[PDB]
């Protein structure tokens, strides 16, 4: 499997990590890929496109990598099942309501309801592993 995350301070970095964790812990392999270093031929190929994102400017998707990559597959995954997380800061989720219709109304099936978690994991580490499991169970 495939995480892909944009992360400015690492806190969506952590929680990638341990959503990964949770995948690994249920007997399969996953791969973590800063946004970055993604290939979006490769990626495509998964079944299930898991994707991070911490809240960014003013309640939305950061702006200089994240956004424009999913632009760019937008267009391509029509019927790809998909996970949504990212941490936030002083909000309530606005971002991710938005990313979450904003994937539906591209064809995806979001699998799971989005795992949003205030600043540094944590206290919700269990969370995170808890939720990469549920994805290995799909
Ligand atoms: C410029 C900027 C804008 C932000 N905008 C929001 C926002 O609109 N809502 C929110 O809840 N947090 C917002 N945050 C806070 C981050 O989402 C929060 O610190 C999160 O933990 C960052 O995770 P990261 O290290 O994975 O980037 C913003 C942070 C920065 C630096």
């Amino acid at each position: 499997m495939k995480i892909v995350y944009w992360s400015g301070t690492g806190n969506t970095e952590k929680m990638a990590e341990l959503i990964a964790k949770g995948i690994i812990e249920s007997g399969k392999d996953v791969n973590t890929i800063n946004v970055s270093d993604v290939n979006i031929d490769e990626l495509l190929n998964e079944d299930i496109l898991i994707l991070g994102c911490s809240a960014m400017d003013d309640e939305v998707l950061e702006e200089s990598e994240f956004e424009p990559f999913i632009e760019e597959i937008s267009t391509k995954i029509s019927g790809k099942k998909v996970a949504l997380f990212g941490s936030y800061g002083w909000g309530d989720g606005k971002w991710m309501r938005d990313f979450e219709e904003r994937m539906n109304g591209y064809g995806c099936v979001v699998v799971e309801t989005p795992l949003i978690v205030q600043n540094e994991p944590d206290e919700a580490e269990q969370d995170c592993i808890e939720f990469g499991k549920k994805i290995a169970n799909i």
